[PDB]
């Protein structure tokens, strides 16, 4: 897989940003991951971390896996990063999002988020507490 550029245009919620991708808007859905909604339990606070880490990024960048670039609503689908660091294992290694969505030959980072989840797991954070 690769890195490609992309800008921010907007946080959204805990797994959905709007960024400009190849000079155009488009929603992205996070690969791998489920936040909960804004109006459910830990939502905001999952919401509110995926904001600063793309506000605060210098350098956003998504990287598409090997399968569907897009889904059935036209998110774009992705491994968003800020400045170097993956926001779906962040989200992961937080206790802020869920596993999730794990479709055959979209999955390249599946162990790599399991082993975040198994972490925040062990240390009961936020959804795990
Ligand atoms: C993350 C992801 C979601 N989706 C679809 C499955 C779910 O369909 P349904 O809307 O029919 O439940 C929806 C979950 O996204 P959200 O968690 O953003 O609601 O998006 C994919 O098709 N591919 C993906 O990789
Ligand atoms: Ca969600």
């Amino acid at each position: 897989l690769h890195k490609e550029p992309a800008t921010l245009i907007k946080a959204i919620d805990g797994d959905t940003v709007k960024l400009m991708y190849k000079g155009q808007p488009m929603t992205f859905r996070a690969l791998l991951v489920d936040t909960p909604e804004f109006n459910e339990k830990y939502g905001p606070e999952a919401s509110a971390f995926t904001k600063k880490m793309v506000e605060n990024a210098k350098k956003i960048e998504v990287e598409f896996d090997k399968g569907q670039r897009t889904d059935k609503y036209g998110r774009g689908l992705a491994y968003a990063y800020a400045d170097g660091k993956m926001v779906n294992e962040a989200l992961v290694r937080q206790g802020l999002a869920k596993v999730a969505y794990v479709y055959k030959g979209n999955n390249t980072h599946e162990q790599l988020l399991r082993k975040a989840e198994a972490q925040a797991k062990k240390e009961k954070l936020n959804i795990w507490s």
